[PDB]
């Protein structure tokens, strides 16, 4: 019992981060196989965040321009090249370390970790969602560009996210392992509207699935609802509509509990219509969006 | 800027677990050099549970009915010894993957990341406080027991948590790394009185200041306090008397924002007897406490 924020263990993640150096610029990089993964801002100076020409700062450096370290040992960079927005440092060696993985390009309102890192060396670990505006809210200072979200499943790590920079507003913006980002964004230092953002609906309610396994039970009424009256509600307080997609992905957790998730939602438009009357739910006073159904079968199962 | 809930990077605990069976019981257990460290009810049946003479169970048992595996490779054991409510298994190699170690003892009030195994392999992270009445409210189900709780000092572990047990209530009792229980808890299935708990006021302190730092001021306010006044509402709110080592420790915090302790004081004592209006304080709906001051200049400075 008990039900916690609970982020991937970080040690095969660990094991791949570098510090990538160009000039005067030091971030971290991403170490799999034989290749370092970067944001391409590495090389620009404060005067060309304004407004950099990716193409013509990287025609400035060579292989040797690009000091990569991991930990205490030097690596020979004898390649670059620029894929969207990060750059790949091809190595002369492969990385001991390197675990089984993956690159993936999450969907929003999915969960993932993060490895926060700062010269290469990783500093904390935690859980977070992808909001619907592909905006994450993280936990970055200067220096965090590089450090990456990922899941795991048993053995193979998942690598979706690489933290490029915090919007005027605080919020996040990266990209995935191939340089896209997530959202509108592009790599200047311009202000840059992340757009409306709603309420992972799906997520809330396997949260609230995860309370009732918990002991966590207050909040269930003696109401039902519809989807289409549901969604009049979650319209009403931004919240992400609910489809027929997501009521299947509830389906375990619906079946473990007896609870239909048409009588769950009822429970979370009363709780969006009266609000929580100062009390909590799994230690929280708002409702949760950032555990998806997945992660809440996950962790009341204890899967490793 | 960004405020998390961040546990430290668990790749060096990672290479530390183990499996640990005895009879038709499996659990968690910690390999430091060449001793392996779990929770002395391993050696018990579902019967035993209830009351358990432990001393006697354990003259029952021989080196060689400890199965230790480290993920695929099996442990010789080659001595036992059970220190209070931990079992010591002497193996006959050192842990490859032993970090910079240490055992100590927490305070009540401080905070350290947990890492969530079962069957000697690790599910999650996340980081959680001592409760003031020494439970923590953690995430734990049957097989989780030997999981541990640690801080990172650059390359130093301290392990001051090892997990044993959930109480009827649903949160969770442990020991430190010799096997005492934090606070009266036995080893055995009996209801036990946790006793009053309280919130962590230097904390909630240290928060608020985080909150200052990332732009979440509107609960700061035209008011001050002093340590007697602030401490008659503490009191009434169920919350630690603030002392002065307490207001010490705030120094830092108080010294970067310019804003003086019992100004901070005034503003928890405002929202403690108001509320927070519907409003949020870094993304959380009620006064949290699970940030040590320490923890916040940590994440506020991005220390690795
Ligand atoms: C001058 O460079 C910066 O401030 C970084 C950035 O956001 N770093 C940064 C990242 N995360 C948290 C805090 C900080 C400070 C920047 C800005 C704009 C565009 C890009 Cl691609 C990069
Ligand atoms: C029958 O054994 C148990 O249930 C464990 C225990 O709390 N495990 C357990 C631990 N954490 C979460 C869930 C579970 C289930 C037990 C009970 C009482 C005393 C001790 Cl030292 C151990």
């Amino acid at each position: 019992s008990g039900f916690r924020k609970m982020a991937f263990p970080s040690g095969k993640v660990e094991g791949c981060m570098v510090q990538v150096t160009c000039g005067t610029t030091t971030l971290n990089g991403l170490w799999l196989d034989d290749v370092v993964y970067c944001p391409r801002h590495v090389i620009c100076t404060s005067e060309d965040m304004l407004n950099p020409n990716y193409e013509d700062l990287l025609i400035r450096k060579s292989n040797h321009n690009f000091l990569v370290q991991a930990g205490n040992v030097q690596l020979r960079v004898i390649g670059h090249s620029m894929q969207n927005c990060v750059l790949k440092l091809k190595v002369d060696t492969a990385n001991p370390k390197t675990p089984k993985y993956k690159f993936v390009r999450i969907q929003p309102g999915q969960t993932f970790s993060v490895l926060a890192c700062y010269n290469g060396s990783p500093s904390g670990v935690y859980q977070c969602a992808m909001r619907p505006n592909f905006t994450i809210k993280g936990s970055f200072l200067n220096g965090s560009c590089g450090s990456v979200g990922f899941n795991i499943d048993y053995d193979c790590v998942s690598f979706c996210y690489m933290h490029h920079m915090e919007l005027p507003t605080g919020v996040h913006a990266g990209t995935d392992l191939e340089g896209n980002f997530y959202g509108p964004f592009v790599d200047r230092q311009t202000a840059q509207a992340a757009g409306t953002d709603t309420t992972i609906t799906v997520n809330v309610l396997a949260w609230l699935y995860a309370a009732v396994i918990n002991g966590d039970r207050w909040f269930l009424n003696r109401f039902t609802t519809t989807l289409n009256d549901f969604n009049l509600v979650a319209m009403k307080y931004n919240y992400e509509p609910l489809t027929q997609d997501h009521v299947d992905i509830l389906g375990p957790l619906s079946a473990q509990t007896g609870i239909a998730v048409l009588d769950m939602c009822a429970s979370l438009k009363e709780l969006l219509q009266n609000g929580m009357n100062g009390r909590t739910i799994l230690g929280s006073a708002l409702l949760e969006d950032e555990f998806t159904p997945f992660d809440v079968v996950r962790q009341c199962s204890g899967v490793t």
